[PDB]
């Protein structure tokens, strides 16, 4: 893989592995010295290959001096042929190796100019050189990477109308490598579910009758959740450690709106306690599906209807410390059509009532949980880091690694998935338009602590290991949280040698106050900081994005699958409205009320499709693209990698007592970033 030219300095320069990494392009190549240029150096005729090494003896002139920056100027040659640049390094005529770190496409359109790899501030930038280069950076950033508003309300997004559209370096490989259309079907055919894909208005017969497809192509927990889904355990165990771990509440006070009673539940308690008794003693929990009332469910079939609730679900922590459902009322205003079920209720009363909740979470899972709080988060942050922070600058090289392919999947989401009649509208109650409404909604909660991970477990009142013991999510993203921390504020440390330092950053302050002002809209109640002016505030604030970009995602992500593939405990849709009385409903309606065929299909191929990772995903803590050269931050990530090793044996030892292993936020399987 590697040719060396001879005809001085040797020239290293480092193609891409990536599938049209390559060109045949002309490819010129400048020096820039404290005391001259060098002259525009063809490099040799030929093809800078997929995965190529080549090295050049390049000869100048005349003395540069210390090299500040090098050119690279793409000419075609035939057609358009993309390049995928590494890096560069030079070993200067007076013996020193100096690299220069690139990592970007390079189209025919402009030149590329690079910085050694040494990581800088402004403020290290004292000579007109250097502060030209990087103000004329960040021009050009700001002009390729702009703020646009997809939809009332929401996050700013990227100005770009389609991924073809997106500036080359923030595209994926390819343009049809990671896609949503291609994907799902993909998905369908792989799990042999195609001939039913368009079946919109046939049910499946029985439970029977796709159980007879589920069982070809289950999974580990998609099969015990098959056999398992109706135990009032599992329902209570998925809102700790299922795919949506983030909305139950210690409940505190019984809201006025679930007028519960200790009669109505006393067959589930069990420590002789009132039920009022036992919410003061914190034993009781709720989850309040409040942000869906009112939400449009999709009429885009006029031959199916499709129905939202907005339920109550009261839990309680048993005396084997396990926390189960205890009464669900589904919708938020009580009265005689909004019956409070129980356990005790009919058997599918109360079953049809535990899979109105399922399919509710599932709802409040893929739009706001996931899509806003984990996707359109960390594009903002992506954003801002593209427009405000040149490619020297520390926070730029610490965060690359961590938006990686997070524009371009929002961007083929916005083209494919959840534009007007895009794909979510085939399986999704939500779809059609309600899940825009829903995001409007939550984002009035998008608050700042609500993404610090140990603060916002407080907030809920689930912080205790000793009162509630079954947590994984909670157990394992705080050690997570941590290890982020950890390795943050040591990043902070090598680069920033005080406040003072912080709260001067030109770029940094630009950064932050783009995501406070386009990403969050300039709202004050959304807690996001203005400026920062500590290391301790920069930490914690590299943390949010880092641990949302990877961690989060991942927890929210790819869990999908293995909790939505068995379709009743996470159904994408209703076809009739929640039960407004008791001793109605059969097991047959039920049956009539679940997905039809078709969105059965398209929603087993979204789950599937989402759920898998790359053939070489980068997880969390790998940077094989070293924009990060010094010795002291490479042993800051060594230390990184040697704590999340750690967490890894921790979390295993765990799971190897467990009957369902809780997994997802094991580092070894986090990707860095939102990609998928
Ligand atoms: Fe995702």
């Amino acid at each position: 893989s590697s040719h060396h030219h001879h005809h001085s300095y040797t020239v290293t320069v480092a193609t891409g592995s990536q599938e049209h990494a390559g060109t045949d392009d002309y490819i010129y190549l400048s020096l820039v010295g404290s005391a001259g240029c060098s002259e525009k150096h063809l490099l040799d005729k030929g093809s800078f290959e997929r995965g190529a090494v080549d090295s050049y003896d390049v000869t100048v002139d005349e003395e540069l001096g210390e090299i500040q920056l090098v050119r690279i100027e793409k000419r075609k040659y035939g057609s358009n042929d993309d390049w995928y640049l590494k890096y560069i390094t030079l070993k200067t005529p007076h013996g020193d190796y100096i690299e220069f770190p690139c990592y970007r496409w390079i189209t025919g359109d402009v030149e590329v100019v690079l910085r050694d790899g040494r990581a800088k501030l402004a403020r290290d930038d004292q000579i007109h050189i250097l502060k030209q280069h990087r103000r004329k950076e960040l021009e050009t950033r700001q002009k390729q990477y702009r703020w646009m508003e997809w939809n009332p309300g929401f996050p700013l997004s990227i100005d770009a109308k389609c991924h073809k559209d997106l500036p080359r370096d923030i595209q994926f490989d390819s343009e049809k490598g990671v896609d949503f259309v291609l994907n799902y079907s993909k998905a369908m055919e792989n799990l042999f579910i195609n001939r039913f894909m368009h079946m919109f208005q046939s049910s499946w017969n029985d439970f029977a009758d796709f159980e007879k497809i589920f069982v070809k192509i289950s999974n580990t927990i998609s099969e015990r959740v098959m056999n398992h889904w109706q135990e009032d355990l599992m329902f209570g165990y998925q809102f700790l450690n299922g795919a949506n771990p983030v909305l139950i509440r210690r409940c505190t006070e019984l809201p006025e709106k679930l007028p519960v009673t200790t009669e109505m539940v006393e067959c589930s308690l069990e420590r002789q306690l009132s039920l009022e008794q036992e919410v003061q003693q914190g034993n009781i929990f709720i989850v309040d599906f409040e942000l869906l009332d009112g939400i449009d469910a999709n009429k885009t079939d006029p031959c199916t209807l499709q129905f939202l609730a907005a339920p109550i679900c009261l839990l309680y922590k048993n005396l084997a410390n396990k926390i189960v459902p205890i009464a669900i009322q589904l919708n938020q205003i009580p009265g005689d059509e909004n019956p409070i079920f129980l356990p005790s209720d009919a058997k599918y009363d109360w079953l049809l009532a535990k899979i109105w909740v399922r399919s509710s979470d599932f709802h409040v899972h893929q739009t706001i949980t996931h899509l806003l709080r984990t996707h359109l988060v960390s594009e903002v942050f992506g954003i801002a880091m593209y427009r405000q922070l040149p490619a020297v600058h520390p926070i730029f090289k610490l965060l690359v690694a961590h938006v990686r392919f997070t524009i371009a999947i929002n961007t083929k989401a916005r083209e494919q998935l959840i534009c007007e009649c895009g794909l979510f509208d085939k399986a999704n109650a939500t779809g059609g338009g309600g899940h825009v409404q829903m995001v409007q909604r939550a984002m009035k909660d998008l608050t700042y602590a609500s993404l610090c991970f140990p603060e916002a477990i407080k907030a809920r009142g689930m912080e205790s290991k000793e009162d509630i013991p079954y947590y994984f999510y909670r157990d394992d993203g705080l050690l997570v949280w941590e290890a982020i921390r950890t390795f943050t504020a040591e990043v902070v440390d090598i680069y920033y040698e005080g406040d003072q330092v912080v709260e001067e950053d030109p770029e940094l302050q630009d950064f932050v106050n783009d995501v406070y002002v386009y990403g969050m809209r300039g709202r004050k109640s959304s807690g996001f900081p203005k400026s920062v002016k500590s290391r301790e505030q920069l930490s914690e604030y590299l943390t949010v994005v880092i641990f949302t970009a990877s961690a989060q995602h991942a927890a929210v992500n790819f869990g999908q699958y293995d909790w939505a593939s068995w379709i009743p405990n996470a159904p994408p849709t209703m076809r009739a409205p929640p039960p407004t009385a008791k001793g109605v409903v059969t097991i047959e309606q039920i049956v009539d009320t679940l997905p039809d065929r078709g969105r059965s299909c398209w929603h087993l191929g979204a789950v599937w499709a989402l759920s898998q990772f790359q053939e070489n995903e980068l997880f969390l803590g790998m940077y094989p693209e070293e924009h990060f050269i010094e010795k002291p931050v490479k042993e800051a990530m060594a230390r990184f990698r040697k704590n999340l090793e750690a967490i890894v044996s921790v979390i295993a030892e765990r799971n190897e007592n467990l009957q369902l292993p809780y997994y997802y936020l094991s580092p070894d399987r986090i990707p860095n970033s939102v990609a998928i």
